[PDB]
């Protein structure tokens, strides 16, 4: 009975597996700036186990151990953590980039025809630079959007994902988080907005439960809206 | 001299080395399915058994796992040797000529592909095409421009119904994969890059899809993965009168934990 | 006896060896089996397969004799003793076109063999697969073209990956700019070949290619790569030889297809 039923090499190999998972389904540290690692400070988690005569024939027959549950772990918090950064969370009192008190709207319009989501950002972008704050721009959508988008037309020559990206140099990304047809216009910069992190995403040992071996994967971070008038939400 | 009597290896290093490289070589460019799928492995050539679910958990008490077992099969393909050639390329310092391994080890990986796409019901295995409880999405057309691109929007809010988010890849049948790079007046793209933005894991083609099918998988180590318990390798099976038999060989299973993360195109 | 020393030698045969690599064609699509040494003069063309009185036993492969292509040049004595005093490199301009004529050599011989030594040619070879060429002016036309003989290599057995190669004509009719099209067929067909596509002088008219690589296919069995050689002294001029000798094999006929 002891705390570390685990060798270095297959922490290691967890550690590294719960990393490389956390960093293919994040979309919203691609458009914030980092402020740590280091109000009230929330902390996401989740929980898998481990059975004991897997280490103990990884052990003695010399196999590689299996880090399939960590991954799923992983990737659950992950779509926590984007759920927390879009929409926040209302039993603490928390807010979102999409629920900002104090932050601009514009009309969706019709996207279906040609040309209909290039005015509707043209327009987000118009009422940004109204209020002093002008570029870069990022740009966040819902899948229906982000599909729609791009279809293919005849003597247009161009896709009009690629008229986007001319305006928002910081870039055009699709998120499932968002529902039915949504998006956002945002102002990058540290003086805008940014995350402060607490802990990032780790694995912890728990304790031996009866004789299996339970562990979390977890970490806390917060979204700090200095500026709400940099954010344009298509409604 | 050295085949006049029996010997229990007929080449040297070097050879052996040139070898095995060249049934490697072989092997890697001829696989669709090690580029979409993770490895569990490789577990050793003593394992023959390995799970295909994940654990979960006055008198005594009986404890039994829940899980459920199932065996590794093995992959092979014979050739054969004459002992004047390796005679000649020692005394001549010759190379010794290869093409045999090359062709058992492009077999195998056929073999392989076959098994990962298909399956075998005979033996109880499943592919990814006929695994129970998969999404399934009509064809459509694909004569005209967009029919594609339309099919692989579908697919992907189907899985995303599910809880299935990405990233996705797709593989196509030839007929399929030729038809999404024709060429239109006014168009002045391609629409097989703009599926390519819609699967950021890749968009392939394999010969072991029939006539027009294809399939969108949600890749990820929970899903599902490829336990392999040998790769490729070369063995001498022992001089058989005074020719050389040898024998490549793989041992490795596919295994589908969420048949739901899988949708089929028909 | 020899007019040169170590570093002429070595000079030489450095200029052979580069001008005779960025012209040979046919070796950026074939695997190598050798070199073997200059003493081999034959070589197997087919893949080994397994009382009262004695046996006999006799070898049921084909075997054929490797030949050789070399082209003579010459060199004067007083551009050597210059060279040598002033120090200046050698002029090995001669050296070059010798082996630029090898290569195109190699070249012919490997597209079209010889019909008198009884040599195919990946044009000429026996069992080989056909597909009609159609109209490569319009649109289109070479892009059904090399999906119908994918499809027909398919169909075989044979699955890849492909290379092809092209006659100058079609080469440069894969490169015309239409109206309002802004995409070239070129980049297309090159998205099916994941062996590259290539242009070859040697093939006549309109033709092309389609093969399917692989050593147990085709491959090219070199004996001794291309090489200088002096040929002795006659007057004051010095007699010098670039030579080599290989030969192709083809195993499997059905693994290739050519566009008529």
């Amino acid at each position: 009975h002891a705390e570390n039923p685990l060798r270095e090499e297959e922490w290691a190999r967890l550690n590294e597996t719960v990393i490389q998972v956390a960093r293919r389904s994040l979309v919203g540290r691609r458009i914030l700036d980092i402020y740590g690692p280091l109000k009230t400070i929330p902390i996401i988690y989740k929980d898998f186990l481990l059975h004991w005569r897997d280490i103990e024939a990884a052990r003695t027959h010399n196999m590689p151990l299996d880090v399939s549950a960590a991954a799923g772990a992983a990737a659950l918090c992950a779509q926590q953590e984007d759920e927390l950064i879009f929409y926040g969370d209302a039993r603490l009192g928390y807010e979102g980039l999409m629920t900002a008190n104090g932050r601009l709207t514009v009309p969706l319009g019709d996207w279906t025809s040609p040309g209909g989501g290039f005015q509707a950002i043209v327009e987000a972008t118009r009422k940004l630079n109204e209020q002093g704050h002008f570029g870069p721009y990022a740009v966040v959508l819902s899948p229906r959007l982000y599909s729609q988008l791009h279809r293919i037309y005849e003597h247009h020559h161009v896709l009009e994902i690629e008229t986007i990206r001319q305006l928002a140099s910081d870039g055009v990304y699709q998120s499932n988080r968002l529902r039915g047809e949504s998006g956002v216009v945002v102002s990058t910069g540290r003086e805008n907005m940014d995350l402060a992190v607490s802990m990032d995403m780790v694995a912890a040992y728990l304790g031996a439960s009866r004789m299996n071996h339970p562990f979390r994967v977890l970490e806390a971070l917060l979204l700090r809206i200095k500026h709400p008038d940099a954010i344009c939400t298509l409604e």
